[PDB]
């Protein structure tokens, strides 16, 4: 399917306006240094009412995490609570805010977007799991990626599905660029797939050669990172080259089940069955390092506000927040 001129522009627009305001103040005022982010340490952590824990989403210092169980909770971290369960009654795959509502995808093929507590909208698209879900930073577009080698977009203005686009292999993640206007989606193979975002046609094509299990793009407009299942390292892309040669730096990682890539683009978390990690990029001297490595067992990890807090879940339903302590 096809997007409507009107979600065209709109596409346009808003890849105006974020082009414009990163590049505005690519740093906010009061980020997390260097220092801050090599102290990080577990200052709060509490048991969640979720178990066999999938993913991880967090906006506001509001996390929400997803099940297998078929559950999944809202936890506040500023005041060290749950504040809510959903019983979606099929494992959750994938967990995303939309603004003030959640998304999730199910091992059944459902989207559904929930308002506090509440379905708002469902969409049966996929045939098997959703393995992906992506907010569209125009907040406007929401795609989502199955085992069916399909993406669907959606257009949460209207509550409709907007288009569907195939690839040739069962896909396993995905990611909107900064920007909005490109798509990025991993599949089964090993390759992180990239398409044009209003007319969904595939752009380029980038190796990497186990299923990706995690992508995140770096707000600096050109790199992106993923990561393999069964390896212990994390590539990072360069969308200005081309196949093997745009893989322009290899990070020792460990297991990495999970990204969050901070909003400066200096510090990339990991997290995965042998800890958490932050690989930062210092980009006056054009050199990564790692302040950050603990053994903590996670499967998601989000950069809180200022990247000053880095919001981590456990498989078993322990979330922690790792941060400045005293």
């Amino acid at each position: 399917e096809s997007l409507s001129e009107g979600l065209v522009e709109h596409v346009n627009e808003v890849q105006q306006q974020l082009m414009k305001t990163r590049k505005k103040r690519p740093i906010p005022q009061g980020w997390a240094t260097a220092d801050d982010v090599a102290a990080l340490q577990q200052v709060a952590y509490t048991d969640l009412n979720v178990t066999q824990a999938s993913s991880l989403d967090l906006e506001n210092e509001c996390a929400a995490v997803g099940g297998l169980d078929g559950k999944l909770d809202i936890y506040s971290v500023v005041a060290n609570k749950v504040e809510r369960t959903l019983d979606i009654g099929e494992p959750v795959t994938a967990t995303e805010w939309t603004g003030t509502k959640v998304v999730i995808g199910t091992a059944k093929g459902w989207v559904k977007v929930y308002d506090a507590g509440r379905e708002s909208a469902t969409f049966q698209t996929h045939a098997g799991p959703v393995t992906g879900l992506a907010v569209h930073p125009g907040g406007r577009i929401l795609a989502s990626v199955g085992v069916d080698k399909s993406f669907v977009f959606y257009d949460l203005e209207t509550g409709e599905r907007v288009a569907r686009g195939y690839a040739d292999a069962a896909l396993t993640t995905c990611a909107f660029h900064p920007d909005g206007n490109l798509f990025a989606a991993g599949t089964q193979t090993g390759h992180i797939l990239v398409f044009h975002t209003t007319t969904l046609e595939q752009a380029e094509s980038f190796p990497l050669g186990t299923p990706i299990q995690a992508l995140a793009f770096s707000e600096n407009g050109f790199w992106f990172a993923a990561t393999g299942k069964g390896t212990s390292s994390v590539t990072i892309f360069d969308l200005r080259k081309s196949g093997a040669a745009a893989a322009v730096k290899e990070l020792q990682t460990g297991e990495v089940l999970s990204i969050s890539w901070d909003y400066t683009g200096q510090y990339l978390a990991t997290g995965g069955g042998t800890g958490v990690t932050v690989q930062m990029y210092t980009k006056a001297t054009k050199s990564w390092s790692e302040p950050v490595r603990l053994g903590m067992p996670v499967v998601g990890v989000k950069w809180g506000g200022e990247a000053k807090r880095l919001v981590v879940v456990s498989r078993e339903g322990v979330v922690s927040v790792l941060g400045k302590k005293e």
